[PDB]
């Protein structure tokens, strides 16, 4: 019943948008509809297996392995009856969906290194936190966080 729109993003120092983070992203997107910007799809260069790939863009695309949406309302309709839709970037897409999003999956990475939208922390409360030190596989330390709208 109903639908929850969730943002998922890896944020470095500032709002600027690591195998462990990819596992976390895989953990929280698999078996769910996914909405991404055209540039993000280009960067990934493929469809993500195990989920419905919705690419939101003003113009169509030559890749029919994914579904192309012309507006946010079209993208949400393409999610069907899914309980939760994952909005996975990029920065323009996060801007588009922030007001409609009630959940946020954030990975904070300790790297200096296009900004994530500014949001009032007063409107969001943390419902999960987990810190991980860098190790052999991961060059940096990172913190996983899930925020839900007050
Ligand atoms: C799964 O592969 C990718 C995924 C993403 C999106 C993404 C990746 N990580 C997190 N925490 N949130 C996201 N929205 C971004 C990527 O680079 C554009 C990817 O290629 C490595
Ligand atoms: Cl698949
Ligand atoms: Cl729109
Ligand atoms: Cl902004």
């Amino acid at each position: 019943g109903g639908m929850i729109i969730s943002l998922i993003a890896a944020l470095a120092a500032d709002r600027v948008i690591l195998p462990a983070d990819l596992a976390w992203f895989k953990r929280n997107t698999l078996n769910k509809p996914v909405i991404m910007g055209r540039k993000t799809f280009e960067s990934i260069g493929r469809p993500l297996p195990g989920r419905l790939n919705i690419v939101i863009s003003s113009q169509p695309g030559t890749d029919e392995r994914v579904t192309w949406a012309a507006s946010i309302e079209e993208a949400l309709a393409f999610a069907g009856n899914a309980e939760e839709v994952m909005v996975m970037g990029g920065g323009r897409v996060y801007k588009q969906f922030l007001d409609r999003a009630n959940r946020m999956y954030l990975t904070h990475i300790d790297a200096e290194v296009t900004h994530f939208p500014d949001y009032e922390p007063d409107e969001w409360e943390s419902v999960f936190s987990e810190f991980h030190d860098a190790d052999e596989a991961n060059s940096h330390s990172y913190c996983f966080e899930i925020l839900e709208r007050r």
